[PDB]
């Protein structure tokens, strides 16, 4: 099978490769996050969302990553090894899981919507020379819970 | 955080720990399993279902998990040292993905009710005595006069 | 005293023994059952039922017992009699704790009645010739106040 | 599983554990004090009671840890005092059969508020120094028509 | 700062100091004291009392102060400087929290003024010489706000 | 006893875990700035609230805490010890005592609903690399005889 993860929230394997590695927090920084804001939520015995239920199986995916990866190191000869599998692992699929979880848990708080206008926004900032483009990066940022046409329409 | 990924769906990992590993099929025939009944859907724009969510990316999951263990297994010296990999995964995270795996393309055939009941109806055949027990396990399946006048 | 544990619930030893030690699930087996089926009934504040009651007592016995006779293996200066000791466990009190355990969860799912005849349709059919009786044995298939 | 023998009767194992071991009567003693006051009800076909069904499997679990200890001493002993198996048991096990033993007699006698109110009023004393606190414990207790003078 | 723990609560340090030290429980008589009456209330997120509050302070700063001298004396391999730093804490910070620990948890039980008047009866009575004084130390207990009369009177 | 003692001011230490040690003002600093806005308060007579209640037991704590450690590092045989005291205060007791300084002296001049969303903000925004977010932290921030 060819599955996107991405595909049944509106995005794509591509769309999130338009960002540069250096975009995304860390993995251990991005389960930080998913636990501060969303640990009630995501331990809950609703669904809430399929943000919520793909955002489950991310977070224990890793977890099954760094388990396998730690316990075949604690079993190579070489003491100095203990982590080169948990280290494999960073190499070649910390990227695909930093990504994963920035998108869900950035969608949980912003909509689907806001983030990938943001993904698109960053995408060409940092594609502009530096010493042409503003020097602060664009920011992410939610959107009003009442537009100024229904605050003035109740005044 | 302790996140239980059958919680969500009415289930627990205590539970479906009460069926034996020999219970379930291997993760490649449920692998191919979902892909012969589910494969457009499970590749659709649409969540169709939270199964389906949760489906997708276990599937990809293990997909990543395969990756590793095979790198490790193809990069491994001694026989016995790749024995001892390929050991782990069958009693460990292999049977984590065939317990998930079948529950999630359990449920989207015969609901969440019928596969509950199931998991504790061939628990309880597995765990009483061969010669005391019927000898097939269990099955996973799912008018009146006036009415003719 | 003389305390038969099933006399309060219908039963007695004598019967029960009337099964062969074969008829019954393991100890670990039906220590699992109890834990998946019954888990929150038996972990709850509430009394729920005489089996209950006894079966909170009897799977809490078996954990005693379980820590005495590992104290007894590896405080015996004999590794041949730590083999006597196991086979004695596993002949006289497992067994009691297999009829115990097995009888109130089964008493749990299908009643009293059910359980008592299910006794004697398998102590009959297995005391029949195997040449003489039906191929398979007996099945056991089918609660909330309890008087005295 | 995780089962507190006392909860479905309002107490926890901690709560039974705030008294000292020695608090608590003998294994024996608690023993010919169940036979001597509820011997007949302990025997019966009844229920009776949740206490009469827990103090029932209670009486059997030790008769079943002595059971074993004596069959250790006397088959796989030989110059052994053959009581080593034994005096184990009393050690560590002994205290909580003492625990529950206790609860549930003095529970059939006194009630479970009074029984947990004297837990409480007895491990507050204990834990009051000698020289500061009343010389005795506290106690274990619980205690016509106007037409007929007219 | 030169904050006294009591004086918010009616009392000085000065003032549970007229009691003997033996006359304290130790400490871990009463934590499993605090535990055995108030484990609910002191693990609720409810403030409860100022008294509350407070003997949550005193419970978890116990255990930083065990944990520190613990850290100490495991990392300390002469045992005679082990039992150095045990002397310590029963000699000068023990009793401090012995004091404070009664007073708490005894005001959650009698309230304010009768701990403090039995806090005066026995730092008298121990004060008394033990030739000239009754056998037994006077009686921690909550005193009846009106007499027999006075009830019978408004019934 | 499992005590939390966020938990009766509506946050836990799982919460102020999720700042960076960097995040907080030393101890003594954070000691300097309650003695210098509410030093009298404190040493009333008054509880004043439950922050300035838990407020003066986790100043006694601390000293506490220091003069036990003075006095082990006092009597202490080689520096390297001595430095190893001190590396313990500052791993982990006085990272705790940072934490729980910070939250109640904020809590007093903010209000919790403040002080919670404020440790979001910041945990957030020192996690996002430096090169994406702001250049900045998030701020910590909240006649009379006409009318006569
Ligand atoms: C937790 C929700 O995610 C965010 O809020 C996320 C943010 C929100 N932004 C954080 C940085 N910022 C501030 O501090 N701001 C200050 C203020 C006052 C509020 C304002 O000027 O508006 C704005 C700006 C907002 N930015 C991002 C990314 N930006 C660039 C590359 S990555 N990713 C996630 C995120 C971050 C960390 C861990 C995570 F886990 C995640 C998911
Ligand atoms: C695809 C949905 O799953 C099933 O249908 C599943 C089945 C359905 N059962 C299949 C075997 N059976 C028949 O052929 N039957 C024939 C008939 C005519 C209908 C009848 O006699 O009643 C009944 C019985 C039904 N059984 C199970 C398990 N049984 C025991 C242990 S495991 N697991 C899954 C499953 C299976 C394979 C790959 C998967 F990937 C999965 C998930
Ligand atoms: C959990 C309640 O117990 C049972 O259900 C128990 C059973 C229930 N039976 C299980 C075997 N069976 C099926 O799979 N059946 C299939 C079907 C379709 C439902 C039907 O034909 O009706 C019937 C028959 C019913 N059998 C027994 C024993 N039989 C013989 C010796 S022992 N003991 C207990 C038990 C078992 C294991 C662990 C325990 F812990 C216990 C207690
Ligand atoms: C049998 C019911 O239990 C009791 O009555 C129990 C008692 C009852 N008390 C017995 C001692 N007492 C008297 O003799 N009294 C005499 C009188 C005239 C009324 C008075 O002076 O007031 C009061 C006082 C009441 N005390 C206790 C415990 N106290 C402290 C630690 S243990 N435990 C159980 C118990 C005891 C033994 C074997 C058991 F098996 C048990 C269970
Ligand atoms: C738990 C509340 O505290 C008490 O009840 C406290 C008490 C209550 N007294 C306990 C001793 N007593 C009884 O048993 N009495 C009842 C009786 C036997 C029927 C009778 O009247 O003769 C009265 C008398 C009341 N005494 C004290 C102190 N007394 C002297 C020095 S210290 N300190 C605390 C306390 C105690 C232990 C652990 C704690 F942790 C604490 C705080
Ligand atoms: C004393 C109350 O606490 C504060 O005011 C606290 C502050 C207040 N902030 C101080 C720094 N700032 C300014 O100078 N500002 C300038 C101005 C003009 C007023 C404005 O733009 O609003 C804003 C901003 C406000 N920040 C913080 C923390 N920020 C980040 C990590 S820690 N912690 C505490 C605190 C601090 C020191 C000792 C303490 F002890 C404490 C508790
Ligand atoms: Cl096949
Ligand atoms: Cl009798
Ligand atoms: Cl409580
Ligand atoms: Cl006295
Ligand atoms: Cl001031």
């Amino acid at each position: 099978m060819d599955i996107d993860p991405y595909k049944e929230f509106g995005a794509t394997v591509e769309l999130l490769s338009f960002l540069p590695s250096d975009f995304f927090p860390s993995v251990r920084d991005l389960l930080d996050t998913a636990a501060a804001l969303y640990r009630d939520a995501l331990e809950s015995p609703e669904h809430c969302s399929p943000h919520h239920t793909a955002l489950r199986q991310a977070i224990l995916c890793w977890g099954d990553l760094m388990t396998l990866a730690t316990w075949v190191g604690t079993n190579l000869e070489d003491p100095a090894s203990r982590d080169l599998v948990v280290s494999y692992v960073n190499t070649n699929v910390g990227l695909k899981f930093r990504q994963l979880l920035w998108f869900h848990i950035s969608c949980l708080t912003f909509g689907r919507e806001t983030v990938l206008e943001y993904l698109v926004s960053f995408g060409v900032w940092i594609r502009t020379p530096p010493a042409a483009r503003p020097p602060n990066a664009p920011i992410l940022s939610t959107l009003p819970e009442t537009t100024v046409v229904e605050n003035l329409y109740f005044q």
